[PDB]
């Protein structure tokens, strides 16, 4: 699913990303547009060997099982291919274990990159939230 922008928006308010950590909603509206494409399919092979999944792009070394990343964990104890869904749930609670890591939002580098001190909120306005 490729969401819209407000969609994802409300999505993400309903299942409590809102100032979870104190990150505001555009924060990770941002995050999300720049680690996905908003594309909830969004697959990304590192070169060592763990993959990104999903809207978030969560990644396979410490957060999912994938059944082909050596040496990793499950810290969010799901199958990677969970935050895959239509449905972000399952993202958005491995979301908030990862953002609660002890770096925040930089655990997402494209955030810290491209999102981190901008406007975020530019990502919500016009958004019926
Ligand atoms: C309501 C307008 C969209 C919302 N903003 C949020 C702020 C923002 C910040 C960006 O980088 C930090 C950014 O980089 C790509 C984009 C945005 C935008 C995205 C807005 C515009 C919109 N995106 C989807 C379709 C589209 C097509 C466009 O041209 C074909 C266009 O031209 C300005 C804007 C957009």
């Amino acid at each position: 699913k490729v969401f819209g922008r407000c969609e994802l928006a409300a999505a993400m308010k309903r299942h409590g990303l809102d100032n979870y950590r104190g990150y505001s909603l555009g924060n990770w509206v941002c995050a999300a547009k720049f680690e996905s494409n908003f594309n909830t399919q969004a697959t990304n092979r590192n070169t060592d060997g763990s993959t990104d999944y999903g809207i978030l792009q969560i990644n396979s070394r410490w957060w999912c099982n994938d059944g082909r990343t050596p040496g990793s964990r499950n810290l969010c104890n799901i199958p990677c291919s969970a935050l895959l869904s239509s449905d972000i749930t399952a993202s958005v609670n491995c979301a908030k274990k990862i953002v609660s890591d002890g770096n925040g939002m930089n655990a997402w580098v494209a955030w810290r990159n491209r999102c981190k001190g901008t406007d975020v909120q530019a990502w919500i306005r016009g958004c019926r939230l």
